[PDB]
């Protein structure tokens, strides 16, 4: 299991949590020096438990699929919550079995359904360490609309930060003040699968992507990523979704 405490959190302790989260994901291979997530994992071993504590020290446990970094559900006091999608229903067979009741949330876990549920796109949802503290608090008491927004915050500040060093840095910049994600952040979130696939196909194609990936950069500019010498590949992406899962 991996843990993070919002109480006394700073950029350093958050960086340590994101390092722990990455290190908990199993790999047998690096591709271009980036850990390659596994095709699959059987049984309870598929699911990492992240213990998160809000500033008052209350806790939720979040279940994450170690093959794709996907949050499937969470436990808050004695109630488990899972997304309404087959992968989460499978996860519910393995995690939080001792919960007194299990609620299936009225949406799946993808960004499009979550944003509909929350009534806003994540371009308009501030993120950062204070927003994460809020999100943990919200999830402690079931409110499906409020929960969607909290889950958008929670996904971006954990899974998306583990996937991309740039996103981890964005959150570190937001240690004491929330701010909506940069469009570069949004771009990366949306491209992880695409990048993961192209970095794997570059192997046996002399490091050249079969299909270029279009991103937005820091200054807000729309760039084409065509080969593994890109900074996005060398110094940003931290984990690769296995093409067997794409
Ligand atoms: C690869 O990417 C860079 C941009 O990052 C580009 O300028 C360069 O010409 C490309 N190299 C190859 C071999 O395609
Ligand atoms: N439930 C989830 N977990 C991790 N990353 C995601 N991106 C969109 N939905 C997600």
């Amino acid at each position: 299991d991996v843990s993070f405490r919002l109480s006394g959190a700073d950029p350093s302790s958050y960086g340590m949590f994101i390092k722990d989260l990455r290190n908990a994901l199993p790999h047998t291979e690096k591709v271009y020096n980036i850990p390659l997530l596994l095709p699959s994992v059987s049984g309870a071993g598929r699911y990492l438990l992240m213990h998160l504590f809000n500033y008052d020290g209350n806790t939720i446990t979040v279940a994450v699929d170690v093959t794709n970094v996907y949050i499937m559900g969470y436990l808050a006091l004695t109630t488990s919550y899972f997304f309404n999608e087959p992968a989460a229903d499978l996860a519910s067979q393995y995690v939080f079995r001792s919960a007194r009741r299990k609620i299936t949330l009225p949406y799946s876990g993808n960004y499009e359904r979550l944003q509909i549920a929350a009534g806003k796109p994540r371009e308009k949802i501030p993120i950062g360490l204070p927003a994460l503290d809020t999100a943990i608090s919200t999830l402690l008491h079931y409110d499906s609309t409020a929960a969607a927004g909290a889950l958008l915050v929670l996904i971006q500040t954990t899974a998306e930060a583990a996937r991309f060093k740039y996103i981890e840095q964005q959150i570190q910049e937001r240690a004491y003040r929330d701010e909506v994600p940069s469009s570069a952040t949004i771009s990366l979130e949306n491209s992880w699968s695409g990048l993961s696939k192209q970095i794997q196909l570059a192997q046996g194609n002399n490091g050249v992507f079969r299909t270029p990936t279009v991103l937005v950069d820091s200054k807000g500019n729309r760039v084409q990523i065509t080969n593994v010498t890109s900074n996005v590949v060398t110094s940003n992406i931290q984990l690769l979704l296995n093409t067997k899962n794409i």
